[PDB]
């Protein structure tokens, strides 16, 4: 069992060098417009507190210079959107995946490709945290990467980097330039609040767990959704609905352990650690596997 | 700093779909040859103890049935080589890549694109550990899923799966179709012998932490090479050569943090614990990065 992103190849084909200026990042070439980070009309001396507004009203289609392997392509028109720059160009990508645009809820994951100057370098799979920050491996440059799922032959884009805050963790935006979270794109630092753990995500891990002959942690206790929610707020756990309950359902049905008695396995891990043991691999209790996620990869 | 895998999109391309009367897995379509596993020849009631010789005397080209999407490929010869099948098809793949077929060491890392009746299902990084096994995510109808890396534009492949180990871990060819280790393609229970950590890829990725600003285990001690070892041989730690020193220079110059220095710092922690503390996000020692790896990651 291991953390898993969704093959690339479906992206890589849309992803395109973007400079204006001396600034260059990357862009998400769909159809015949492409998508980037506002932040692409700043100079250094311009994104401790931009007026964006003011900074692009100088800018002319001919100062974006769009970048797609060797060819370069025409921009024919510019607007802004929230956070995002959409330029029109005058060549509809021919590699245009199946796609759509959605705005992820917390505690969902998604598969980043991080990219540089408009080359895909490397892929890797985050969870949209409560907060809304993504823990991710982002460079200067990597500014316009994009996280994803796949549904069939489809893909929904859900993310576009942005930001560091300084916890090290990342910010950014859906595809319509709206960030998650309380953030905006200026070079100051900014505040996440609080992160909480993502109850259901470790739940489905742990059934993960005993789907893969890992059981040392299961006990002869259950509890109660309410009374798992006591030792769940002490922890920064949030707190288990019966709709968390039925989403578990099909792995409680696999395995055989009922729901709350999981919760009961759980509490005693949160108030006994889990004294130099392991799970699947990690001595720490991971939630940025959905059950979904979990129900993909063990079948 | 995450665990990190090529984009895979130049795989995808390659990946068909290889059936022999009801068995079914996945093949790697390079040029006008497919290569897959040889066990796709074998029944249920044929894995146990299989002569692949007699097997495939009873074979011929159409009772190969090879899928690429919807179309199907004709195949015009066959041969064994050594634990692999190739199948030449009527056909060269219009999306074969710049590649090549690589024999990797043990300690090295690279990608796996795992597939389910040729179509990828997702994109995870392993490592060949210093017993030849890998700590993969596979299911059945994954065997023919091959492990990759890339340079610039070029595909080294490395790996092609077909088998699990009673551990729970993974065993395979390479495209050559020679197992690693000392494992045979028959469905027996057989051992991996003692896994050894790869100590190379521990500091590199300690030095990884500290370049991530997590520093909490450097102290005030350094140590021998010859010391040190008489600790990693205690612990199933890899002896430290200076070939491995070296190895490490670059991030030894980025950090300021000698060797020796971080090999003091690792003994302390293979005596003492982590003591509840995390590093990168891990409470245990992580040694699927590669020295490359980090630096590739951390630039
Ligand atoms: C892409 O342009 C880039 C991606 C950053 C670079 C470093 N790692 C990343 O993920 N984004 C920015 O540079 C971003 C531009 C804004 C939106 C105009 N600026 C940014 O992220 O600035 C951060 C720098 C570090 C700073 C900080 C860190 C630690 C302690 C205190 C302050 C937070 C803001
Ligand atoms: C692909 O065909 C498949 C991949 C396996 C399926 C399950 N997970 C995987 O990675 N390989 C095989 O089925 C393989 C065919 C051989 C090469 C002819 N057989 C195989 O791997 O058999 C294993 C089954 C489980 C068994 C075992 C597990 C635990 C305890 C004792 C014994 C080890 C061999």
């Amino acid at each position: 069992f291991r953390k898993m992103a969704f093959p690339s190849g479906k992206v890589e084909g849309c992803m395109v060098q973007v400079t204006c200026g001396t600034t260059t990042l990357n862009g998400l070439w769909l159809d015949d417009v492409v998508y980037c980070p506002r932040h692409v009309i700043c100079t250094s001396e311009d994104m401790l507190n931009p007026n964006y507004e003011d900074l692009l009203i100088r800018k002319s289609n001919h100062n974006f210079l769009v970048q797609a392997g060797n060819v370069q392509l025409r921009v024919i028109g510019h607007s802004m959107q929230n956070c995002v720059l959409k330029l029109k160009v005058d060549t509809a990508n021919p590699k245009t995946p199946k796609y759509k645009f959605v705005r992820i809820q917390p505690g969902q994951t998604f598969s980043v490709l991080a990219c540089y100057n408009g080359s895909p370098s490397g892929v890797y799979q985050c969870a949209m945290r409560p907060n809304f920050t993504i823990k991710g491996s982002f460079l200067n440059g990597s500014c316009g990467s994009v996280g994803f799922n796949i549904d069939y032959d489809c893909v929904s884009f859900c993310y576009m980097h942005h930001m560091e805050l300084p916890t090290g963790v990342h910010a950014g935006t859906d595809l319509e330039g709206n960030f998650y979270g309380p953030f905006v794109d200026r070079q100051t630092a900014q505040a996440a609040g609080t992160d909480t753990t993502i109850t259901v995500n470790v739940l489905a891990w742990l059934y993960a767990a005993v789907i893969n002959g890992d059981r040392w942690f299961l006990n002869r206790f259950t509890t109660t959704l309410n009374d798992f929610n006591l030792v769940a707020m002490k922890y920064n756990y949030e707190p288990l609905t019966q709709d968390h309950v039925d989403i578990l359902g099909p792995l409680s049905a696999q395995t055989g352990i009922a729901v709350l008695d999981m919760c009961a396995s759980l509490k005693e891990l949160l108030q006994n650690g889990m004294n130099g043991r392991t799970i699947l691999g990690s001595a720490l209790l991971e939630d940025e596997f959905t059950p979904f996620d979990v129900v993909r990869q063990c079948s």
